[PDB]
């Protein structure tokens, strides 16, 4: 019962809290720092000493915009973070199914080891075995130089991610998983990142089933990859010939880049600047076709998006996209001729705005995914509903559910001063039973709620609120006007 483990690298010493063992800051790959910056993780130099993996690795550099915010201390940042946490129920049952967390963040904020991620109660409550884990971000992880050299890679967030997932499989079974049943789950760009891991060939058969929260098909063009990273260059001061201080210049200036960037370009929610992007040798193809072509058969999904995903971007007093910026969005997502077409759906305005964010950023790329994951696996899909009923945070909005997923019910105070009610307590009991009840056997379905598989024909969908309802092809008119 001391907790030594045995990784492919060398021995970890976790802990025993309240009946779940932790172990945490497990090196998964070598420290992507000076000359590996830009390049493909590999795996982390043995130790055959004893690791204490009782504290948390540092988080990738960024702004502090979330850290602060959700952390009640700001944790250390480094380009050294590629490190994953295990938290397991002290039962003696082994090959526990694995739940494997993909963080969001919009591509350049986060960490797998947020207060709000810790995965001590989704584990005792669900008797799974739950993994959390960082992988580079912004312009660490995002930021695609593959056309300036072959050398480097692209997506180079995605391939951690990929790691991890690598180092789950191979080692799990010594925490007491089972790496033949294991299910990824993110939202936010973590569940955006899944969908592209479905769709990537260094990823096959690295998990077997999946949830999509807030988050379907997100990429750039291999064009506008290229196009960013030669703005990025400039910032840098650095030319075709020069790209050895790429792996000099402090993380700190990479960050600073990467601010001016996105001033400099404008950047707007409708376009992030680092995302996922096409790359013949890592994200062939939009994991929506891909999957549309059966890249994921056989793989159970679960996904979904919150009622109200916009509200969480802007307030009452946030400025309102001018209609240049508004229309290139429109003609972005949809494409000239269904844009234009919809152009009377979203006239200018912070209502449409938001609206613009949470039809086209969420909900239509939920829809599609799941319809197209519909012709070769079971899926299922929900819409989250609760909400605060008095102002100011009455809204279904981005990041709600995760509270409710975790069961780490403290967080609803900062997130939507919501007490924790009889209401809630019960809301995330049905969540947190239905999400390990589908990694236990690939279907949602509990006591609390008997899930209708979703298909084309009827689109069933389970709404997740203080009472659960189904809705048959909820906001028909709407899908019908984006598809
Ligand atoms: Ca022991």
């Amino acid at each position: 019962t001391h907790q030594i483990v045995t990784t492919q690298y060398g021995k970890v010493k976790g802990t025993t809290e309240n009946g779940v063992h932790k172990w945490k800051g497990i090196p998964y790959a070598k420290p992507p720092v000076g000359q590996w910056r830009f390049k493909a993780p590999e795996p982390p130099e043995v130790w055959e000493d004893v690791l204490d993996a009782t504290v948390y690795g540092p988080v990738c550099p960024q702004p502090s915009d979330l850290l602060s915010l959700s952390y009640k201390e700001l944790p250390r940042q480094s380009e050294d973070c590629l490190y994953v946490n295990v938290f397991a129920p002290d039962t003696p049952s082994q090959n526990l199914p694995v739940m494997v967390w993909i963080h969001g963040g919009a591509f350049y904020l986060g960490a797998g080891s947020e207060p709000l991620y810790d995965g001590s109660k989704l584990a005792a409550q669900g008797e799974v075995i739950v993994v959390t884990l960082n992988y580079r971000l912004g312009p660490f992880g995002f930021m695609h130089l593959s056309s300036f050299d072959e050398a480097y890679s692209d997506n180079l967030g995605l391939l951690d991610q990929a790691a991890a997932l690598k180092w789950v499989r191979e080692n799990i079974s010594a925490f007491g998983g089972d790496p033949d049943n294991v299910t990824v789950f993110g939202e936010s760009a973590g569940g955006m990142s899944i969908a592209a891991l479905l769709a990537m060939p260094a990823a096959k058969g690295l998990f077997q089933k999946a949830i999509m929260e807030s988050g379907a098909s997100r990429t750039m063009t291999k064009e506008q990859a290229a196009s960013t990273a030669a703005a990025f260059l400039q910032v840098l001061g650095i030319n075709e010939s020069q790209l050895d201080r790429l792996h000099t210049v402090a993380a700190e200036d990479l960050l600073k880049a990467a601010d001016q960037l996105r001033i400099a370009e404008k950047e707007n929610i409708f376009q992030l600047f680092f995302q996922p992007a096409l790359d013949p040798k890592t994200l062939p193809e939009e994991p929506e076709k891909s999957i549309a072509e059966g890249a994921a058969s056989g793989i159970p999904l679960l996904i979904g998006t919150t009622r109200d995903e916009g509200y969480f971007f802007f307030t009452p007093d946030s400025d309102v996209y001018s209609q240049e910026t508004l229309d290139a969005a429109l003609e972005y997502l949809l494409g000239k001729p269904l844009a234009e077409k919809v152009a009377d759906l979203y006239p200018r305005s912070l209502e449409s705005q938001i609206h613009m964010v949470t039809d086209l950023l969420f909900w239509r790329p939920a829809v599609a995914f799941a319809s197209a994951q519909s012709h070769y696996a079971p899926v299922w899909m929900y819409r989250f509903d609760w909400h605060p009923e008095k102002p100011p945070y009455n809204k279904a909005f981005h990041t709600l559910e995760l509270p409710f997923v975790f069961g780490n019910l403290d967080e609803l105070e900062r997130m939507a001063k919501a007490e924790i009610t009889d209401e809630v307590k019960q809301l995330s009991h049905t969540i947190q039973s239905a999400w390990t009840t589908f990694a236990k056997t690939g279907n949602p379905s509990t006591e609390a709620v008997n899930w209708p598989a979703y298909h084309e024909e009827s689109r069933e969908t389970v709404i997740l609120d203080s009472e659960i309802t189904i809705e048959n092809d909820p906001e028909s008119e709407k899908r019908q006007k984006l598809f």
